[PDB]
């Protein structure tokens, strides 16, 4: 399977909702070492989002059951063991994505748009590791997530317009990092509100649907977190 | 791996929407050789329905895309080879289930209700093989589906009330077999209509678990509406 063929396969897999197949294809395209097109970048992101997402969803159910059963040490041990099984799958997915980002995607990123996208992505996957991390390793994983988001944030602020969907998307995920991982709701609200207001101010420079959708998500989090 | 632990793992897997895991647990439960409870056979059924379902849905997308490629032999060979990969996964799942049905489930079925349930299931999984079958094998696959359903149909008419959810569910799936596999719309409609009408008549003449029965009745009528253009 050569590049164009692997991309058409990934697109078939997407249509079939066979996301592990989709991820395998785009991993192989990425490993050929050439900078990904915008289309290929999105295919990779969609694939791994769904692959990791399935495990995250499962983890939340099994972790919720574990702690909603007071006593009954046979059933709690089972849920704990199944959570751990799911965690191993999730960690290996995140480490595969994070290895692709270090080796290929971030160093080859020749546009600010691309570099911000991949650094945001690095922040996300370290955040998914942080969701599942045990106390000892957690602080290091959380700092790795924060630094990836922060570098992405610096670059988008300098290079991209406030209405750009990748700049707005970064503000959404980084604000979520602050609220959910760092337990810093004031910082989360400040980041979200600033991104929203700066986008509102610069509505002259737009081209659209994605941008205003993310702005709505930002304000929804503000109202949720304010109450 | 004791029976009770495996059942609780299957329930965890179900909540996690990890249906391969769920099917593996219930496969192991079934292979211990003891007759399954109502709860256990439903867990087995739900697990495998979802496991095969994923591949069936994927097959319909990739098969459609293969037919939609008018003039592109490179993209069409790709779609065909991916369909074939999906088909082999699908057949292996169906044959797993059908093997559990022959070896353990149908032999140990001590009640008419469970006999009908497992024969319907046999009909379903041969029907899924029939959906994916090429001309050579298809006639034999289709006949095994029909014979499984037909035996289930006869036992259900003799032993169960018209409003029993298993009897109604059989009528639904058997009518779908006639419509989609044998292309016999008139037989599909008549089977589905008499099942609906006989259930409606039984509500007047005296039913316990309304919900499942009445839901299947709605699905029977929906098919009758769809199949009459
Ligand atoms: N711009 C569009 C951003 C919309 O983000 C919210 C959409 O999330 C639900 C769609 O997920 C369907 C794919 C399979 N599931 C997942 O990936 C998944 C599984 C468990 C949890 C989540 N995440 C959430 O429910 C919400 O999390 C977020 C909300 C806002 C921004 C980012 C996230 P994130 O997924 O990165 O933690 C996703
Ligand atoms: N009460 C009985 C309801 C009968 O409807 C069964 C359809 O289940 C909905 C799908 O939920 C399972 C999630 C995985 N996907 C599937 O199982 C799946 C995938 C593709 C097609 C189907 N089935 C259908 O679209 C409809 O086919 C049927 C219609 C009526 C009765 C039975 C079927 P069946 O799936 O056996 O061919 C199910
Ligand atoms: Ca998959
Ligand atoms: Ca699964
Ligand atoms: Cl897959
Ligand atoms: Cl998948
Ligand atoms: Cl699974
Ligand atoms: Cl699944």
């Amino acid at each position: 399977m050569d590049k164009n063929e692997l991309v058409q396969k990934a697109k078939l897999a997407e249509q079939a909702e066979r996301y592990d197949d989709m991820a395998a294809c785009m991993k192989s395209v990425t490993e050929q070492g050439a900078e990904l097109s915008n289309e290929e970048r999105n295919l990779l992101s969609v694939a791994y989002k769904n692959v990791v997402g399935a495990r995250r969803s499962s983890w939340r159910v099994v972790s919720s059951i574990e702690q909603k059963t007071e006593g009954a040490e046979k059933k709690q041990q089972m849920a704990r063991e199944y959570r751990e099984k799911i965690e191993t799958e999730l960690r290996d997915i995140c480490n595969d994505v994070l290895s692709l980002l270090e080796k290929f995607l971030i160093p080859n990123a020749s546009q600010a748009e691309s570099k911000v996208f991949y650094l945001k992505m690095k922040g996300d996957y370290y955040r998914y590791l942080a969701e599942v991390a045990a106390g000892d390793d957690k602080k290091g994983i959380v700092d790795q997530s924060q630094q990836a988001y922060q570098e992405a944030f610096e670059i988008s602020k300098k290079e991209m317009q406030p209405t750009h969907p990748i700049r707005l998307g970064l503000a959404l995920n980084f604000s979520v990092f602050y609220y959910e991982i760092l337990n810093s709701p004031e910082k989360a609200c400040s980041l979200a509100k600033t991104a929203f207001d700066e986008a509102i101010a610069e509505l002259d420079t737009l081209s659209y649907k994605d941008s205003t959708l993310i702005m709505q998500l930002l304000r929804d989090n503000l109202t949720l977190w304010t109450s």
